[PDB]
């Protein structure tokens, strides 16, 4: 569900009040092939924030890609 999952995404994305964890959000909702969201955010080195926001994201995205 595309429109939804995007929905959820602009929701969390707005939490981070800066564009690059905004981004960091915003690429971690793009995980969505073998690796899961845990390996592909071990490679995630901008810091804390950067980490939080991608984490997020991709949880929220494959939940709802889950649920589709
Ligand atoms: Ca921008
Ligand atoms: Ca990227």
């Amino acid at each position: 569900n595309l429109h939804l999952l995007r929905q959820k995404i602009e929701e969390q994305a707005a939490k981070y009040k800066h564009s690059v964890p905004k981004k960091c959000c915003y690429d971690g909702a793009r995980v969505n092939f073998y690796e899961t969201c845990e390996e592909r955010v071990a490679r995630v080195t901008i810091g804390p924030l950067c980490i939080r926001a991608f984490n997020e994201c991709c949880t929220i995205a494959n939940k709802i890609r889950k649920e589709s």
